[PDB]
């Protein structure tokens, strides 16, 4: 089960791939939460990451390509993985298609959850994150009983640092100008499906499964 989840910035895809880690048992190999987690505790990796980061920008491909090879080396990754938020680039796709055919694996579908750019830019400004458990919440699609405060546990919910209105509309432009061109190498492989991201969390997942329990 060798996956990628492709998207606009706000798509689902760490909703989704919750999901599929969760069912399938392969790990989660997002570059964003990985460069959010180094940022966080400001390891040379973070340090290096956030000003891209903090301007909607992506980070450089040697970096990127980078820390995707050290963590598909591991032996966790033997039966298949999930990509989230990677490639974003047709180099860092190029890349990766290189690791892998080395591995003696390739690529079983890219899935390109799409979502109109009106949602996308509500769903980044609405989202809230527990500072506790990272549990992900949004203001108006998923709202906690009380505002502000984690359901689980009372912790009080932060917004990212990206996730205003000015910083959202910067990453839809740049992760939209890299879109066309990803969609094409991967639907030249006829490898890219596309999924309807407007429907319900549970029923976009159930259109993966429909492909996915195949593997
Ligand atoms: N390969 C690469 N190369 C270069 N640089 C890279 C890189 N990868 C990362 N970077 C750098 O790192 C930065 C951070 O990247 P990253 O953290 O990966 O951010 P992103 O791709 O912009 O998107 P988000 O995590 O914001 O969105 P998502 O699609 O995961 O949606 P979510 O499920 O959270 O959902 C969003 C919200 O919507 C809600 N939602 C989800 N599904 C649904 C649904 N079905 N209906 C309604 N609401 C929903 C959620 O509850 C939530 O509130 C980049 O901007 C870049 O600088
Ligand atoms: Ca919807
Ligand atoms: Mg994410
Ligand atoms: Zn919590």
């Amino acid at each position: 089960m060798n996956i990628v989840l492709m998207g606009l910035p706000g798509a689902g895809k760490g909703t989704q791939a919750e999901r599929i880690v969760a069912k399938y048992g392969i790990p989660h190999i997002s570059t964003g939460d990985m460069f959010r987690a180094a940022m966080k505790e400001e390891t040379p990796l973070g340090l290096e990451a956030k000003s891209y980061i903090d301007k909607g920008e992506l980070v450089p491909d040697e970096v990127t390509i980078g820390i995707v090879r050290e963590r598909l080396s591991k032996s966790d990754c033997e039966r298949g993985f999930l990509l989230d938020g990677f490639p974003r680039t047709v180099a860092q796709a190029e890349a990766l298609e290189e690791i892998l055919e080395e591995m003696g694996r390739k690529l079983e579908y890219v899935i390109h959850i799409e979502v109109r750019q009106e949602e996308l830019m509500e769903r980044l400004t609405g989202r809230r994150i527990c500072s506790v458990c990272g549990t992900t919440y949004h203001l108006v699609f998923n709202p906690p009983k009380t505002p502000g405060i984690c359901d689980k546990d009372g912790g009080e919910l932060y917004q990212r640092a990206d996730d205003n209105e000015e910083t959202v509309a910067k990453r839809l432009e740049v992760n939209m100008k890299q879109m066309a061109p990803l969609l094409a190498f991967y639907d030249s492989k006829e490898v890219l499906v596309n999924v309807n991201g407007q429907q319900d969390m549970e029923k976009v997942f159930k259109d993966l499964r429909e492909i996915l329990q195949g593997l």
